[PDB]
């Protein structure tokens, strides 16, 4: 059909609203490999049906480049809100993120069954923090059907087609991807110029790589091959690609005899940001730890890993990964998909070294590489971030509180409504790492919430403390911290080792040293 026809949308809320459920209401509604590039057919009240594309974003902060990547792919967005919640921290940096790609967003306040809904404080919140008009919003209930009509009825309405030419030459976003052990690296693009079907020669414009195509189509939900996909269209590109990382997200796929002028704008690698050490753990050996991670990573394009080793736990991994969600993925598949058995050391930020006779700023990912002469170090700066943070005022000190424990400077502090606060803070990412999504959840009996964004590096005086197991000390257990804060994680730690080690005919001497200097002892007396 016409791409006048056509609409591009996604759906995006913080985890829990119901985005999953308001997908299966809107395909089945219409209706009668994960989820992504849906394409569904509607016919509206104006007697015309419409070609839509339902595009699957991710929901947590690690994979916000991802998010960026998919909202671009679309025209407008459904912002999905909780009635019985209200905006909470995910909501907020999504909608702004929405509005930076110039989405019409279709508010829709969801769960309005549920006996705490509060569909007046909602809108009032989305009038006033957000800047849209109440009236847009659309009541609904993705558990009992309620809304779903009105939602695709607002989505035709309200949402503009694509726009772009099929004659022009070929310019694809790449939002998503995945490995199909059969058809190869798969490809979820969006067409915004240009056609592309089976036999046409691509390239990837960051890189020049070019391929041919072997299928393209979309989900139906199914996998459904087509004979092609014009612009404006949303689908999947197979073309005989060895992995993912050869079509990575915000890249450019177009022609490789008539290439367009410039790529779609916004592309970045990925960039890992939290590391840590994974070792076999139980009866799970070196090799079965390495088979299963080659495994994992051919349908993960972000992670990286490379051979480790410390004196007590012999040899395992130093792995990267987006944040902290994206290693506990990591885990949870690893022993799950291989089943393997793993100990996975406290992570770390990557930290930037000057020392003394280095010209070159050294990037430690992995703190036993931190020097262990504090006199040759120049200087060394951290990865800051901004945290959002949505709370109900009467945790609004605990909160504050705990954020300048962990170093943090307010920016900013305002009330979304009367019972309501906003905060900001500029905090260290390795501070945000380390027990601060439990700390905030269990003073806020769960109902704060928070997002954060990469604001770069600052120099900070932090230092490397080791730890000693009865005068021997294991490198994976060597952190960096704060000055300032080295006593407390050293106690801290100690006092937790000795609880994490069981007992045996030897007393165990726990030793946290800063720089040969002892700073925190503690001795789990003999077996019994
Ligand atoms: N009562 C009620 N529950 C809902 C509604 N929408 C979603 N839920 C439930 O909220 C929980 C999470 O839903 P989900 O779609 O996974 O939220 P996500 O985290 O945004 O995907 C599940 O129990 C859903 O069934 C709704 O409109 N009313
Ligand atoms: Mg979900």
């Amino acid at each position: 059909m016409e791409q006048k026809n056509v609409r591009n949308f996604c759906i995006i809320a913080h985890v829990d609203h119901g985005k999953s459920t308001l997908a299966d209401r809107l395909l089945e509604y219409t209706g009668a490999v994960k989820m992504q590039a849906v394409r569904m057919f509607y016919k509206a009240k104006d007697g015309n049906t419409y070609k839509l594309h339902l595009i699957d974003t991710p929901g947590h902060v690690d994979f916000s480049y991802e998010v960026s990547r998919a909202l671009a792919a679309c025209e407008g967005a459904l912002l999905l809100i909780d009635a019985s919640q209200g905006i909470e921290a995910q909501t907020v940096a999504n909608f702004w993120k929405a509005v930076e790609q110039d989405l019409v967003i279709i508010p829709v306040i969801n769960k309005i069954d549920l006996p705490s809904a509060d569909v007046d404080r909602v809108k009032k919140q989305i009038e006033e923090v957000l800047g849209l008009d109440p009236e847009e919003a659309i009541l609904a209930s993705a558990k009992e059907g309620i809304g779903i009509e009105e939602i695709l009825e607002a989505i035709v309405n309200r949402i503009p087609p694509p726009k772009g030419d099929p004659q022009k030459p070929l310019k694809a976003l790449i939002f998503d991807s995945y490995y199909d052990p059969y058809r190869g690296a798969v490809a979820f693009v969006r067409i915004f110029d240009g056609e592309v079907k089976p036999g046409d020669k691509i390239m990837l414009m960051s890189t020049g790589k070019e391929y041919e195509v072997t299928e393209v189509g979309a989900q139906t939900p199914k996998m459904t091959k087509f004979d092609k996909l014009s612009a404006g269209d949303v689908g999947y590109i197979a073309a005989s690609i060895k992995d993912v990382r050869d079509i990575r997200i915000g890249d450019t796929i177009t022609h490789a005899k008539n290439p367009t002028k410039e790529p779609v704008p916004g592309f970045q690698p990925a960039k890992p940001m939290v590391y840590a050490g994974i070792y076999p753990a139980e009866d799970t050996t070196y090799e079965e730890l390495r088979d299963a991670l080659e495994k994992y990573a051919i349908n993960d394009a972000a992670i990286v890993y490379e051979p480790e080793s410390s004196p007590a736990l012999g040899m395992g991994f130093r792995v990267g990964f987006l944040g902290l969600l994206h290693m506990e993925i990591v885990q949870e598949r690893l022993e799950r998909e291989y089943g393997v058995k793993i100990i996975t050391t406290a992570p770390n930020v990557i930290y930037r070294v000057k020392k003394k006779f280095t010209d070159e700023v050294i990037e430690v990912r992995n703190p036993m590489d931190f020097p262990d002469n504090a006199g040759l170090i120049e200087y060394v700066e951290e990865p800051f971030v901004l945290v959002t943070i949505i709370t109900p005022k009467e945790y609004v000190g605990p909160i504050i509180q705990l954020c300048q424990e962990k170093r943090g400077i307010q920016k900013n502090m305002t009330y979304l409504d009367p019972n309501t606060v906003y905060l900001e803070y500029e905090m260290p990412l390795s501070e945000i790492i380390v027990d601060f999504h439990d700390k905030i959840k269990s003073i806020s009996r769960g109902f704060a919430s928070y997002d954060y964004e990469f604001i770069g590096y600052r120099p900070s005086d932090l230092i490397k403390l080791t730890v000693l197991i009865n005068k021997k000390p294991v490198d994976a257990l060597s952190f960096i911290v704060h000055a300032d804060r080295a006593q407390k994680f050293a106690r801290r730690v100690a006092e937790k080792l000795r609880e994490t080690i069981p007992r045996q005919l030897f007393e165990v001497h726990i030793q946290v040293a800063k720089g040969g200097k002892v700073i925190a002892s503690e001795r789990i007396k003999p077996l019994r």
